[PDB]
């Protein structure tokens, strides 16, 4: 009935129950906020000068942005993580030059695993859903403040890693992307006026440290260097590589051959399913039509077929089951059999979006004169939602391409997000089949599968990683970083990247998305404090 | 395959202090303002050190009629105060809200405390013998400074009796219920059944050293007063400032509650759903059962009903020929003066679509286009029918009013259930007469959230960026001669107009200060304030 | 005046000179005819290694029938992993323990195969139709060498390291209906593995002795509430959990949610599978159901009474020539004719919907029910078992044909989510002495908090000392006093004989982590030439 209740029935040394509480350097932290100086030398540049006899060291840079009230007519929304997308380049410099600098996309890539930093930058239904303005005085977006955590190497080990000011003046320079990049809008929205009236209103905050009798020592800093290859060039080279801690490789789409218009956008909801659902919903109004006689308002190239008694409409080998309840006696159910279609020859394989549907059910509403769709069985993927509208009507297409109504075409959105990777909005599709990295003429690393991305994701505990070669497994700040080292005499002083892209059919519109290869190299530098703060490249 | 150096591929495996851990569970002693207090005495010649306190709570079976559910994270909400003391006095103590604030970034601890559809959805009892809630056990992780560096930070018992005292909040605070639920009986029959668990360490030849502890001190400002002061500040590691609503001027009743689903959208959807039954009515002639002050207008053929400048589009399918569609144009209305601004909830709707069901004699709503916000869902029912209001205010059916819920959660912040609305426009902190810190925007909250990796932080000034346990914490230090020995906080509140019911939600300013103490083990365990 | 430690600067220590490399190797396949992959690691430049990742090429699946992979397919493929040298095994693990060790690692679980593409149950309509496209999954083989990166890495002291992976039969990793030609799939399926690791080329490595925790598993007898781990001398931890045993069944279940794995998803998938047979809109009494079925016409008030249980059924747009019917005994179980009856139809209180004239189907709107996770976890075999006095399964032949074979090897408890805690009391003895006892799972709570996991097990941790840098703290044996074994005794929760889940057989699982010393033997040896 009862049981024995006894404790620990299984029982030069280092003390694990006590430690000597070390007295630290005497200091005082302070959250300091500064207004900048705006310049259009006509790209927007904000400059922040930090010069104080009491600020001995600093870290944890946060940039505030006052987003204005948006008024007028049309559809408008901000890209997710708007604050990060605003950033083109961040530079930290002293009297001796640049101490540390980064491209906007690399800063974003460095913070992509930090949920809190991403939320602060602007990720909400209020900002990211596509809002509509009905009158010229209607408020589309209310004023808002976003916060961008400018992650720097000075944050790694808090005070130990902090940037020390050796009686030197520090300047933080932020270069901004055009407002076109951070905004999703329809043609109805007056962007011309918005672009003229929009001003970047920034404020820089940092944690400053007032230190008594600071004992400065030399340190090491990893400075990222980005190299972008030519359009559709599967190579890129990083020259003068002497001491690198890591190398990252990824693809970016190039939409210069398009008007940057897309059929749909999910808004705040960013899952793969949300992108697909938003796209399906945009097509359904033109796909299944309840009309009195053949539907009007569609191009002559459109092939709208009346749905038979059994509900099955055949588009070649593809069968589409369409069944709508409460259809008026004077009306019939019609299926648009070629809503979007692409073909390079008149008798080639045809990519038809209408063939990607297998079952469509719903109920017609007499009160609203609309079909309310219940269940949709389809094979629409993330690539479909990522096809620019221009690619459906490119010269390579022998067909009209876009057989949608003028109403649907007017609802198309301009998406100019500067940090898109791969060939889709989610970077789901891996389009690199093979990766080869050369240090000089010698093959340093090669792979036929994304094992370097698997390791990057595993080691960094992230789900949005890249093909990365890490040379440094040594703890940061407390140790001098381990690096791949050059041999100038043998010609091993450069990193050459070569990729082999995955293949596709010529009759798929996404085949024509132009790609650029991006190579990121982290070079090791020495931080010295002789005559103010200065950095020296390790060679 | 394709200079003095520190070894990074090998280490000398140090032999640690000889010890044995044990998970120890203890029943307490219950005491009763008649507030429930549980006392747990820890003393054993073999328990040398302890940490990782976990309090278990046996939630009973809930039977009877009416609507009932538990607040999310029920276990944390149960806690009013936790005290850890020896023969020499309090070693460490915390207010229930501060413990919860300290664990808010720990998903596992929050889940263990009681966060499930079984506990947090509002269940209904149909008969006096019907089970509303099944019995359940919740676990509250009592985070203490002794957990930071595991064995290194652990509380050492120097042959002294350690007492863990847990003060409980009244059961009213942890429960969400309607008027039909017999709370009077539940409150009389409810007993807190706690059990304290901890990781005990039997240590052979322990070498105790002096240490430091940060003890939180809380100051609550006078109701609606935008100032609070913390006296005798000599060595503080941090200072936190936040606002709480005070519902003493109300019956603590709210129209809706989302249950287990806790997103901002879930709160809004639950509210919209509760209003829709009285908002759009399919009736044979003018609808009955509504107050005289109700302005229920028949929807015209174009579907548009105008409430001043606001147009509401109403379209219901399958409406019987003998019936018509009606719109309640003043479901909830507020104004301090007649022929002036009106806060009308019916005006917060732009489009309502649905289909009438002949089988259930109800409208099944399809799509709703509205501007209902989190503040609307956070308005107590009492503020709609208050004396300040020139209107009747609550023009809902008796059926809807009967579905209202009592919400007494003790850890609500700001003026809404999600703490979404920032009501602090300016914060000023003074150390003596000198301005230590001032801000407009909540940059101190942004830093708190970044540095503590939490999405629900507070306006916090951190003075200590030194690693804990291994170093003596960095503090803001007093100057008694210069009068710099107190922290004075002044806030400037942003306001929603006087014709907004939420203006009448009273505010409490909360100031939390972490004072540094020395921990010595000379004749028992004792703490000394650093001065 | 006071001596202060510098918190604004540090002396950047120069580390051991090394170079890392991601190395991938193909194995050697062997064939109880269980698949075994062997990977030999021997190099003059590879000094140390860690972070083992196994790749698996999943083939294209063609044909007819319903087919899907279990969530985290890659981990479920693994029966056993062994890392050995010329001196024997260095470290080894059972597949379930590897999975249990990685269950708190979201990234590793995602890489192993967790997607709608893999885990939703796909349907093949023609013998040439593609059910699943080819895919590659990655299994992170977590080892003690990963804890402190380079410091913890496996040092291969001029020896040949062999990584041996034993695979589970493909039946375990696949969910399929009767229509799916499993016989052919099983014959044609081949495990195609590749091992990757992070290798380190180290200049002048200074190897030191270390410690390793090796997991050991003991599975108790079917339905026995006891298990014993013998020869326990230095253990760092002990875990206790339960596994169901489905040997007495055909491993068939009514429903499966696919990729969506929440408790609600399992319940919703089950409710959806039953609704077509539960509420029927028919012209006269419904046909195609067994004679034992009691399908009652729904009255004007909408209330149908099944003993004390009232079911409210209201369907809109029902044709005038048709009526609404309720299957009052869809699934029923009882051991004695006049005793308790477990009836799934009684677990419903309200069903609303609208009949579709276009598709000749009822589209259900709102369902008020008390269906739980246990209901979704009942094998179909128990409803039609010999113990049952009733027919049991009164569903249509259409519904019965949609049943799925689920053979996942890592199921714990008595339900798919391991939600039901069937252990009322736990007692652990070290020899004759009670080492630990608990009623509620406070040891699971501590495991979940300390390891930051939401799917922990009742675990007793003896080591709170930092790993690698310190020799682990252990529970130590006393052979003379008989304290050299860990005996686990549980008190199982009591369930009703008229409840089908009562007949799900249970096995008690006990995991022990034994401490081992890792040494590097160097010496001169002579051999006579022969
Ligand atoms: C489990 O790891 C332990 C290994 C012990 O083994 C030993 C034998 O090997 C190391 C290794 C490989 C290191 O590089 C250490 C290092 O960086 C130190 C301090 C140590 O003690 C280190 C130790 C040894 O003691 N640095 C410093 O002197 C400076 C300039 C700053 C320190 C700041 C704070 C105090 C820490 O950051 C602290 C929050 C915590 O991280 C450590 C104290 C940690 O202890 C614990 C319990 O976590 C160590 C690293």
């Amino acid at each position: 009935p009862t049981t024995e209740n006894l404790y620990f029935q299984g029982a030069k040394r280092s003390n694990v129950f006590a430690v000597d509480s070390q007295i630290p350097t005497l200091y005082m932290p302070q959250y300091i906020s500064l207004s900048g100086v705006m310049t259009n030398d006509n790209q927007a540049i904000a400059s922040f000068e930090i010069r104080d006899q009491y600020i001995t060291a600093l870290n944890h840079l946060v940039l505030s942005l006052e987003l204005p009230e948006v008024k007028g007519m049309g559809r408008f929304g901000y890209v997710p993580y708007v604050g990060y997308k605003c950033i083109n380049h961040v530079s930290i410099s002293s009297c001796n030059g640049v101490i540390w600098e980064i491209e906007g996309e690399e800063l974003y890539n460095n913070c992509i695993n930090n949920t809190i930093a991403l939320k602060h930058s602007g990720y909400s239904s209020e900002l990211n859903d596509i809002s509509i303005g009905l009158t010229p005085n209607d408020t589309i977006k209310e004023p808002s403040t976003v916060y961008v955590y400018i992650k720097t190497p000075f944050d790694v080990e808090d005070t130990f890693s902090s940037l020390k000011l050796s009686d030197s003046k520090i300047t933080v320079t932020v270069t901004f992307n055009p407002v076109s990049d951070i905004v999703i809008r329809d043609s109805s929205f007056d962007f011309e006026t918005f672009n003229k009236e929009f001003v970047y209103v920034p404020e820089l905050s940092f944690i400053g440290y007032m230190v008594k009798n600071v004992q400065i020592k030399p340190s090491f800093i990893e400075k990222p260097r980005r190299v972008i290859g030519q359009i559709n060039q599967p190579t890129a080279t990083v020259t003068e590589v002497h001491a690198a801690t890591s190398l990252s490789v990824y693809t970016k789409p190039y939409y210069g051959n398009t008007d940057n218009k897309f059929i749909s956008y999910p808004g705040y909801s960013q899952d793969e399913k949300d992108y697909i659902d938003a796209y399906v919903s945009r097509l359904l109004d033109d796909l299944v039509i309840v009309s009195d006689g053949p539907p009007t308002g569609y191009p002559e190239s459109a092939e709208i077929v009346e749905v038979p008694e059994d509900g099955i409409v055949s588009i070649q080998d593809a069968d589409v089951y369409v069944k709508i309840d409460n259809v008026p006696d004077n009306m019939s159910v019609y299926l648009h059999t070629n809503l979007l279609m692409f073909g390079t020859r008149k008798n080639s394989f045809i990519y038809n979006i209408s063939k990607k549907f297998s079952a469509i059910t719903g109920t017609y509403s007499d009160a609203t004169k609309r079909t309310i769709f219940a269940h949709i069985s389809h094979s629409i993927n993330i690539i479909d939602t990522s096809i620019p509208v221009s690619l459906w009507t490119s010269q390579r297409n022998v067909y009209n391409g876009d057989n949608r109504s003028a109403e649907s075409k007017a609802k198309d959105l301009f998406i100019n997000d500067p940090f898109i990777k791969g060939i889709d909005f989610k970077n789901k599709t891996d389009i690199i089949s093979r990766l080869e990295v050369r240090f000089g003429n010698d093959v340093l690393y090669s792979e036929n599968g994304p094992i370097s991305r698997i390791y990057n994701e595993l080691l960094t505990k992230s789900n949005n990683g890249t093909r990365t070669l890490t040379f440094n497994f040594t703890p940061k700040i407390f140790f001098r970083p381990t690096t791949i080292t050059a041999n100038v005499s043998r010609g091993k002083d450069k990193l050459s990247v070569r990729v082999v892209y995955s293949t596709m059919g010529v009759n798929h519109p996404i085949y024509y998305v132009q790609k650029q290869l991006v190579v990121v190299c982290n070079d090791l530098y020495k931080v010295s404090y002789d005559q103010g703060v200065s950095i020296t490249k390790i060679m």
